């Protein structure tokens, strides 16, 4: 069980290479399952739910490893075994992609239901649905979706009852092998799908409209292979933007995608923030300026990351004035704030909505991380505070944030990794 | 980590000792800082947090033990330290109750902010903005929350924002030292409020209208001792009421107080039980009938109490139609309905409203424990479920539920404790 120590009252200044994006590398993973010639993987990040995944997949008879240069091999022409067990999916409910490809390729496949999560319910029920309408029989027996079809999957429209980044991979994942054409109506328009959708296409998919609320995908035999540079962590570059406009530095995010960041990047000016934007990095100049508060609400892409919502919380509560953050995605989406309260923040909390209250400079103390995106509020949090601070639980960052200590100390933090 | 295996298809029938209440256990051992001369309580059960909580009140300078007779002996007489640390208060945010008794009889007290938790949002501004009325100083630094008061605290009227146990409970407490007559309106009626009242009333408080939304006290110089046996639990008693319920079985609960069930009990009616109350005992008999969905909606005492909520999911999962469960007092408190669907449960979430679809059997499998009352309902629907049901991170029902492997072991249940 390691912690951070954290050392307060520091200016995050400096340069920070993007990795690229967990929720694009994820999908596009279990997407490979598709197949049936070598896939080669550049700018995946080292992170646990990578680990994991490959494990998954290893364990279907997919050959895979990441080599010298950190790219990742990956041949799944022999996969023998369809069954993403249990032991391994009840620590990653992503893996719940794994039966779409498996059944839409091999017919049958089955994946264990996700169990409680604490900022929210994750059913799959829209994963199912969509899956049925393509012509797959489901079953739920001991834990398990098991979906089989006698036949390939059949292609026809599907209008997914509420935006989901999920089930709209899922889906579109499957539609690749069906018979005839598949469109997914009020789709997720996240820049991960139009990436997944790009690498299934390089694969002799046939797929368009990614990236809007309307896909279009016209089934074929199988999928070939290919080579694939994962798009860049727009979820991990708005991240260190927030490090400088934080803490009155300046930032320079390297290996950037800006245009997949157009809602956060404007929030960031609106908080008083000059941000500069090349096709390969973004900028960020605080101007040693304490930044505004600003209102945010959470929507699914190309509004505002609920993603950037725990970051943009830590921005609000030191920045000038009072804030209104709507998060309307998840429903338990704000266990940052206690911790940050423990910090010096405040905020009053009401339905799916933290009015906060910003205030001049946070104090250093002990926290506990809940989540993914709160865990790093936490530690910058800690960056910017006085004194000393001590994240507990800093297990969670390392499910999206490759090397973060590096990174973070790169910008002029000092952090250290102990064990308690 | 422990974990439980459970085998299923059992009826739970039999008798069953319910002991007191952990919720009424807690505030009275954190009151008893009030106490100047010796104090002893019976019917106070086993539970971590009666632990966490003596280690707290020693490390204040209480004298505390439980004797061969389980009962607990306490002398306050000589804390010479007024501060609850972080190091044990973050394993239990009821410590927050610490503070209030502290400050009242010794003028000043210290008790770390409260962290994030996955059922919902808990801060502590009532219990703050409360004291602050009665005339305490407050300065949140370092993640603890400091009061101080120059003097002995002042009765005033306080009208609590929103229905709070826990708020009511530490105003309650300093009250009863401070100058003057203080009112507490709109108060919190839980059981449990009005027991720890008639606990500091045996020691000279002048406490009146607890368990009404009025409560009136007249404060006095100090509080002597006395002996006092813990209310039974009233959630211990619903919970293995629906162990019955959902089993077909038929069990008695003895040592109860039923008036403090009454909307549990006429839920259980209506869900097709009969159960007869005496003074002091509470018997169901399901009759070998499977339960009538019946809604549900969480509300403060009297109402239907949150702490059932999960218990009543299961009931209605395995019940005879459809159900409208809602809850209205946390915000994500349906962690166990995804662990329940592992098992073959039904049921559509939205909002704070999740829609329940009975089944007639369960399916034993592997589930993971999420809170309190989420892990006891899972070993219930484990002792129903076909085949074998293993509950994981099981460790949360020793925080509310003394022996509960003997109690259900003693109702006919097959319940193995082992580690993973
Ligand atoms: C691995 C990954 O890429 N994770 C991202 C993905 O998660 P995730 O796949 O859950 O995102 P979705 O957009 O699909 O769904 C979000 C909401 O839809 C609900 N829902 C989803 C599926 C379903 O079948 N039924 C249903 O009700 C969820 O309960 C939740 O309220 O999108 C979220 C929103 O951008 C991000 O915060 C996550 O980091
Ligand atoms: C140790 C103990 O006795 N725990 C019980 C107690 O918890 P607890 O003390 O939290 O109960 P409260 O009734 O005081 O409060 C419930 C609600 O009030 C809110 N709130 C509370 C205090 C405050 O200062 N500000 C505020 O906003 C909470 O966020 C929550 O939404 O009552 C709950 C409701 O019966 C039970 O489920 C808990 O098992």
């Amino acid at each position: 069980m390691d912690k951070f120590r954290v050392y307060g009252q520091s200016r995050l200044s400096g340069s920070v290479n993007i990795s690229g994006a967990k929720n694009a590398a994820l999908p596009i993973l279990f997407a490979a399952i598709l197949a049936t010639e070598p896939v080669k993987l550049t700018n995946v990040p080292e992170l646990k739910d990578i680990e994991t995944t490959l494990k998954i997949l290893r364990q279907l008879g997919v050959v895979v490893d990441r080599d010298a240069t950190g790219a990742v091999l990956l041949d799944a022409s022999n996969i023998n075994h369809f069954t993403a067990p249990y032991e391994l999916v009840k620590t990653m409910r992503a893996s719940i992609w794994a039966l779409a490809p498996l059944v839409a390729r091999f017919h049958q496949g089955q994946v264990s239901l996700p169990g409680g999560c604490s900022i929210g319910a994750r059913p799959v029920d829209l994963h199912i649905s969509g899956l049925e309408k393509l012509g797959a029989d489901i079953v739920l027996e001991e834990g398990y979706v098991k979906a089989q079809v006698s036949d390939r999957l059949v292609g026809t429209r599907i209008v997914i009852e509420k935006v989901s980044v999920g089930a709209t991979l899922s889906i579109m994942m499957a539609a690749t092998l069906a018979k005839g054409t598949t469109v997914i109506e009020n789709a997720a328009r996240e820049p991960e799908i139009v990436d997944t959708a790009d690498f299934l296409n390089k694969m002799g998919a046939k797929i368009t409209g990614a990236g809007s609320a309307h896909i279009t995908i016209e089934g074929v035999e199988r999928l070939t292979g290919c080579e694939h540079s994962v798009v860049p962590d727009r979820i991990e570059t708005g991240t260190f933007l927030i490090a400088a406009a934080i803490s009155g530095g300046c930032v320079v995010c390297q290996n950037t995608k800006a245009d997949t960041l157009d809602a956060v990047i404007d929030k960031l000016r609106e908080a008083g923030a000059q941000v500069d934007v090349t096709e390969n990095s973004i900028t960020l100049d605080m101007l040693g300026n304490r930044p505004k508060a600003v209102n945010i609400r959470t929507a699914p892409h190309p509004g505002f990351p609920t993603d950037m919502q725990a970051q943009f919380t830590l921005l609000n509560m030191v920045a000038e004035g009072t804030s209104i953050i709507t998060e309307t995605i998840f429903e338990n989406r704000f266990m940052h704030i206690p911790e940050l309260i423990r910090m010096g923040g405040k905020a009053e909390i009401e339905g799916n909505t933290a009015v906060c209250h910003g205030v001049e400079q946070l104090s250093g103390t002990e926290v506990i991380a809940t989540d993914l995106r709160a865990s790093i509020s936490l530690v910058l949090a800690g960056c910017i505070a006085t004194g000393e601070t001590i994240v507990d639980r800093i297990y969670h960052i390392d499910r999206g944030y490759e090397h973060i200590e590096d990174k973070l100390r790169g910008l002029g933090a000092k952090i250290e990794r102990f064990s308690g």
